[PDB]
């Protein structure tokens, strides 16, 4: 018959009872700006298309006529416009995305459709303006072409854009200046921007937590760092619409999944325990039935896959984690896997009957998490400091529309970000009525205001405090209490509903104007919360920690009017025990809640953010690996029976280990130069067995090579870092390679003579990201700067002389004011070539060679060496023999293959090869050696 809509079982955010107030969207436009779309979609319809903005084709030429915009089509009566910003990129169209986000602002699906349950989105007798944009050459170009994308949504009639993308950590300052002017225009026009905060968690991401150290952990990029745009986080309510499994327990019970794949519905599986599935005994006991398999120790993947090797027909993965997030499963083979919580899993580990069934439809039941903020929400601040994000809306496992006619559950800011929008719209149409005086952008500014002050500050019962505003904003968005506000709150120049303190001392003040748009006098109570950051050991624990609440106090606002209040903050006697955590300062931050009675429900909520502190000069860089006292550093770990052991790139293709702050420079074997200077053209894998390899500035391989490297000091501790810029491609050169744990501008590098003079400064690097993760999906942990390589090179090109000079990078955080920091480098430079010996003679009775004199060199002898060159299986092999005590060299008269074939080894196999710590090398044939006789 007609089916019931998901918000009929399912409306967190309290969306109908603005539509109550407000409507459907009849008549509205709205526009999507994402990366692709099913335009064919089911739920893209209308109910009554005579009451659209466009009822037609020639409609929407009219506007486009009207507003000079010659490109983009009409598709159906729902979407009205399409049109594709990023036509040359040279990938395939994702439509999944923004199908989905597209669906929960204005799906409006069918009865007819297969699914249970009809999607209805927030504003779905809107039409839609679908855009796409996709980074094809480079982030500039990209904003410049999402920025006409938002122009022309305005121009088309759009009173809402959802922006559900953004890339992580960068600064708005950066923005092309056309794309800063879209915003200010959609503002200008009335028009509500709705950006999604992201999904990068905090410096570190999704797996790792920050250090106490460094508080500058925001990673809200852009477009969300806008400020006139209304940025959302993403949370969990506690309670969601999920599919369900049904197990008899020591009576009924049923369980939430979230299924990758699908089960056979009304079926009775048998399941086994299989422990965390990381050996196969584990899946002893699988073959036919469901995997139970707890989180931990390997990937999903691997454990399903182990699954299905022993003849598991399904899993059932559950958390290591208690109150946690369902987690969507990889796709391994169309295996059926489902995730389940940890009391859940437990559940069945320890239950009696084995069965379990899927259930075919989903019903409303508690979240494992309770109400709590996304662990892959992202965190404020934006990277000049501003307070993002702006508020929180559900975004856990959302089932909308996607790709060919079909629906899925998504997690994300992005699923966030399109019901505020939707709510942003339909508060805009309530205003409409409610306040026809304002202009449009009065009306928006009033808009984005109650939807934040109204807002409803999120508790975290685990911790008992609320959580940060660096992760929620001004709150959980609520349109039931939107709808019937009459009054919101704002900083003391009414410019937005938070408040934004920059550095504080222990004491300072909390000051709000509070606005009453009623034609009655109101009174409220109002109370503060002070809080900060939970620190667990070094660690940031991204969870919150009360201080204290401030004491009740209460106003009375006359009848349109405001009036400004404030309340005195003392964190005075906390601050020795907070430093010894968090030593180069700590947030003091938290919200004022207005009641109208402190025993009722939060009425309004306004977030504060201050630093205690100095936050813009935080230092921006982590310090080089070389001053590790345990040879760790964020992203990298070291070897703990060796500290000093810091291998090269080796043959990697990907730079996942070694990141961090530290110099690059090459080394460069002598086959491989000797190949070179002899004019060879195909050398690798032909010509020679050695590699070039970049390797750490200060490293230095043993004489009797082990396969790594190590740092190597001068007696003043620092690295023994040094060039030889004779071109020949060995320790040439030196590269600052940066984990910026914030972002910064104007990095350059520069030498200084150590007498008194720059003798060479690099081209600058305008724009540095802080490297908030290390992972191929986002961005690695330590960044090389090509334009920061030192040739050993004065300014006017001459080598500079023998000696010891230093390598300074400088660079500025983001923060208004903050002052240039820097990073220095004792760099030697030394061409010297080594004196070695021409002349040897050779005993056979020992196979002992003996020069005729030792190597002299400017630099300490790095090695000498005696090479030996055989064929393997048609490859030039090099192996190495140390000298003897004596001097001598012992030459063996064979070697062996990696295969086991033993080779006769020649005198014309042998040479010697003597190399400096700055890389000045000699080879010489020993053969050419027992010829230097006259
Ligand atoms: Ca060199
Ligand atoms: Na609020």
């Amino acid at each position: 018959t007609s089916k019931a809509t998901i918000r009929d079982l399912n409306d967190p955010s309290q969306v109908k009872t603005l539509q109550e107030k407000a409507g459907k969207g009849a008549g509205t436009v709205v526009a999507v700006i994402d990366a692709g779309f099913d335009k064919n979609h089911e739920a893209w319809r209308l109910t009554d298309k005579t009451k659209a903005r466009y009822q037609s084709k020639e409609d929407l030429e009219k506007a486009k006529k009207e507003h000079g915009i010659t490109y983009g089509e009409w598709v159906n009566d729902k979407v009205a416009y399409y049109h594709d910003y990023s036509k040359d990129g040279k990938t395939a169209v994702d439509q999944e995305h923004g199908t989905h986000v597209s669906g929960i602002l204005s799906g409006n699906a069918p009865s007819e459709t297969k699914e249970p349950y009809r999607l209805e989105g927030a504003m779905p007798e809107a039409q839609l303006l679908l855009m796409r944009v996709e980074i094809v050459n480079g982030l500039a170009d990209y904003a410049r072409n999402y920025a006409q994308a938002i122009r022309d949504a305005i121009n088309l009639g759009a009173k809402v854009i959802n922006m559900s993308f953004g890339n992580a950590a960068l600064a708005y300052a950066n923005l092309p200046d056309e794309t800063k002017k879209a915003f200010d225009y959609a503002k200008s026009k009335g028009v509500s921007i709705v950006t999604s905060a992201g999904n990068d968690s905090s410096f570190g991401g999704k797996t790792r937590l920050p250090l106490a150290d460094h508080p500058d952990y925001g990673v809200v990029g852009t477009p969300a760092a806008a400020d006139s745009t209304l940025t959302v986080a993403s949370y969990s309510p506690d309670k969601q619409l999920t599919e369900t499994v049904r197990v008899k327990t020591a009576q009924d019970k049923e369980m939430p999944v979230l299924s990758t794949n699908r089960f056979e519905p009304n079926k009775a599986y048998d399941y086994a325990y299989a422990n965390r599935g990381t050996k196969e005994d584990d899946f002893k006991d699988v073959k036919g039935k469901i995997a139970l398999i707890e989180r931990g120790d390997i990937d999903f993947k691997d454990k399903i896959a182990k699954a299905k090797k022993a003849g598991a027909v399904g899993v059932l993965i559950y958390d290591n984690q208690d109150k946690g997030f369902p987690i969507e499963l990889p796709n391994v083979d169309q295996m059926p896997a489902a995730f389940i919580s940890r009391k859940d899993g437990l559940l069945l580990k320890d239950n009696p009957q084995k069965t379990i069934t899927f259930n075919a439809t989903p019903k409303v039941l508690p979240t494992a998490s309770g109400t709590k903020l996304s662990r892959f929400s992202s965190w404020g601040l934006t990277a000049d400091g501003n307070i993002k994000p702006d508020i929180a809306a559900p975004g856990q496992d959302i089932l909308s529309s996607v790709a060919n006619n079909k629906y899925a559950k998504l997690s994300g800011t992005s699923m966030s970000a399109p019901l505020v929008a939707g709510i942003m719209g339909l508060l805009q149409k309530q205003y409409e009525t409610q306040y026809p005086d304002m202009t449009p952008s009065e009306r928006l500014d009033l808009a984005k205001k109650v939807l934040m002050s109204s807002a409803t500050a999120l508790y975290d019962e685990d911790e008992k405090a609320y959580f940060s505003p660096r992760q929620q904003g001004a709150g959980a968005v609520d349109a039931k209490k939107a709808s019937a506000a009459t009054m919101y709150v704002t900083d003391k120049d009414n410019t937005s509903s938070k408040v934004h303190l920059n550095n504080v001392s222990d004491k300072f003040e909390v000051t709000v104007n509070v606005h009453n748009k009623s034609d009655k006098p109101q009174e409220l109570y109002y109370q503060a919360t002070v809080q900060t950051d939970k620190v667990d050991g070094k660690h940031f624990a991204l969870a919150p920690k009360v201080l204290y609440e401030a004491s009740w106090q209460k106003i009375t606002i006359p009848a349109n009017s405001s009036k400004q209040v404030t309340v005195p903050i003392d964190a005075s006697r906390f601050s020795k025990d907070l430093l010894a955590q968090m030593k180069n300062g700590y947030f003091l931050e938290g919200f004022v809640r207005f009641k109208q009675d402190p025993k009722k429900e939060e009425l309004m909520s306004i977030p504060y953010i201050g630093f205690r502190g100095d936050f813009g000069n935080l230092s921006a860089l982590e310090k080089p690996i070389y001053d590790s006292k345990d040879g760790s550093s964020y992203y990298h770990e070291a070897n703990s029976d060796a500290k000093d052991q810091l291998d090269g790139d080796g043959l990697q293709f990907y730079a996942l280990k070694n990141n961090f702050t530290a110099l690059t420079t090459e080394s460069n074997p002598w086959t491989i130069i000797k190949a070179v200077k002899e004019g060879v053209e195909n050398i690798e894998d032909i010509e020679s067995s050695e590699i070039t390899e970049t390797i750490l500035a200060g490293t230095f391989a043993k004489q009797d090579d082990d396969s790594h490297y190590y740092i190597h000091r001068h007696a003043n501790g620092k690295p023994y870092a040094a060039i030889s810029p004779n071109g020949d491609g060995n320790r040439d050169y030196v590269q600052f390679q940066g984990t910026f744990l914030r972002n910064a501008k104007n990095l350059v590098a520069e030498v200084l003579d150590k007498e008194g003079n720059v003798v060479w400064t690099s081209e600058v690097t305008e724009q540095v990201v802080k490297n908030y993760n290390n992972d191929l999906a986002s961005t690695l942990g330590s960044t090389r700067f090509e334009k920061t390589r030192w040739d050993g090179k004065d300014k006017d090109g001459k080598v500079v002389a023998n000696g010891t000079y230093t390598y300074r990078v400088r660079y500025t955080p983001i923060s208004s004011g903050a002052k240039e920091q820097h990073t220095d480098f004792d760099v030697i430079v030394d061409n010297t070539t080594p004196e070695v010996a021409t002349s040897a003679t050779f005993s056979t009775e020992d196979r002992r060679l003996t020069l005729a004199s030792k190597p002299k060199t400017s630099q300490p002898v790095y090695r000498e060496r005696i090479a030996y060159t055989y064929m393997d299986e048609d490859l030039p092999t090099t192996e190495y023999i140390s000298p003897n005590e004596d001097g001598t060299f012992t030459l063996p008269e064979e070697a062996e293959t990696t295969e086991g074939a033993t080779v006769p080894l020649k005198m014309s196999d042998f040479t010697y090869v003597v190399e400096d710590m700055a890389g000045n090398i000699t080879y010489t044939p020993v053969t050419k050696l027992l010829e230097g006789h006259s």
